[PDB]
């Protein structure tokens, strides 16, 4: 079992990349703040629907042009615990299960996360806010394991009628108050906001509507126009109340969707939506969901990595300055010219720079064609997509960090950890 934990460690340790010197250590202690949009997909960057922009803000960000550097190809790798998933990689750098949810299932595994070592390296304080409950994917169980220091759940919040739409909190009240608790922290935090309103079956109050839906028929589809346009304006007056608290220039703020909100069963309606005819092809072009990144110091751009959430985590330890030669990941820092621009998807599909893999088929990227000549690196991709899900779940299945004493981590003890009843 200590061998078990061995193999992974030394599985991980040929893609490790050094640090790109102009990234490296720039936000050392400065607050972080992480943006989770919803069943968030960038087919909707730059749409209009009825002659007007689904997501205007958002546009801007993606411009390149507005202090973010926006990746037009990252991908989510999420399964069955859709925002579980997502949360679990972008803090650990590992995947979720193959079936299921690791959160519920895998809720008192030992860890190694982000917040846990931002606090240990750095003292660094952390918060998740959210306007559900909980205990809602063992959230509670498992961000003690994680060691976020407060979680901000829906009893921080007026959920009376006039403020809940589907699931619980709209977007707009939330990010109004959850601006207002982040302003009363202290410095240095890394803070999650995780959003709620635009999440099937992506109903929206009419009065609150100012975008009328798409006409595909599809309830979900057209639906989905209205909810995203909503998480977008309550985005953008989210960002001016950090710049009115003085919480904007100086924090690294990424913002990213958690995975796919319109599944291959609404293929028609997206084929009317997009004109085009949904393809595997194209469906797993539409699984790109976005990452967004402003740090203080380093102007925005544009850049084209294909990346997947696996690389979050590594990408923010070097920013913060911090060596993670020890760190059990199966992602690489964004930013360093070594990154590894390979991303397994949780099915076992997955894509490159060049082509992608699509139900035991090859498509280049250029028209999404067939290729019936194997690309060079195909067998040493394939093998390393496979071995990466494998890895990753022999760390979940043997709860293996259990057995590793790592020089650049103390042991997280979870009953040091307990989130109260807020005041409403
Ligand atoms: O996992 P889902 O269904 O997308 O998200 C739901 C939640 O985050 C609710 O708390
Ligand atoms: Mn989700």
């Amino acid at each position: 079992s200590e061998d078990d934990l061995t193999k992974v460690l030394n599985y991980t340790k040929q893609r490790q990349t050094e640090p790109n010197p102009e990234y490296y250590g720039v936000a050392k202690k400065k607050n972080i703040i992480k943006i989770h949009l919803e069943s968030f997909q960038t087919f909707l960057i730059n749409k209009k629907v009825n002659g007007k922009e689904v997501t205007p803000f958002l546009n801007k960000l993606s411009s390149g042009k507005e202090q973010f550097t926006y990746f037009p190809n990252f991908f989510h790798q999420t399964g069955q615990g859709k925002t579980s998933d997502s949360e679990f990689t972008m803090d650990n750098s590992l995947y979720g299960l193959p079936q299921g949810s690791a959160f519920s299932l895998k809720g008192d595994n030992t860890y190694q996360s982000l917040p846990a070592i931002l606090d240990q390296k750095q003292g660094y304080k952390s918060d998740v806010m959210h306007g559900d409950y909980k205990t809602f994917w063992n959230r509670d169980q498992v961000y003690k394991h994680f060691g976020i220091d407060k979680f901000y759940d829906a009893t921080y919040y007026d959920m009376s009628d006039k403020n809940v739409v589907n699931l619980g909190l709209k977007d707009k009240i939330f990010f109004k108050d959850s601006a207002n608790y982040q302003a009363k922290m202290k410095s240095p935090f890394y803070s999650h906001l995780i959003t709620l309103t635009n999440h099937y079956p992506f109903t929206l109050d009419e009065k609150d509507a100012t975008i009328e839906k798409s006409n595909t028929g599809d309830a979900t589809v057209d639906g989905y126009i209205q909810t995203a346009r909503y998480l977008d304006e309550a985005l953008e007056e989210y960002i001016n109340d950090l710049k009115k608290k003085g919480l904007y220039d100086n924090s690294v703020i990424m913002i990213y969707g958690d995975h796919y909100g319109i599944s291959e069963n609404h293929n028609n309606a997206m084929e009317k939506l997009l004109g085009e005819k949904i393809t595997p092809a194209k469906f797993t072009d539409l699984n790109r969901t976005g990452f967004w990144i402003k740090i203080p110091g380093k102007s925005g751009g544009i850049n084209n990595e294909y990346a997947g959430q696996v690389d979050v985590m590594p990408t923010i330890l070097h920013l913060a300055g911090i060596d993670t030669k020890n760190y059990l990941m199966f992602g690489t820092d964004l930013f360093s010219k070594g990154h590894n621009q390979v991303v397994p998807f949780r099915n076992g599909d997955f894509i490159t720079k060049d082509y992608k893999y699509v139900n035991g088929k090859i498509y280049s990227n250029k028209n999404n064609e067939l290729i019936t000549t194997q690309p060079a690196d195909f067998e040493k991709n394939k093998k390393q997509v496979e071995k990466d899900l494998e890895m990753s779940d022999n760390v979940l299945n043997g709860d293996l960090f259990r057995f590793y004493k790592n020089p650049d981590f103390k042991k997280v003890n979870p009953s040091k950890y307990k989130y109260e009843t807020g005041p409403k």
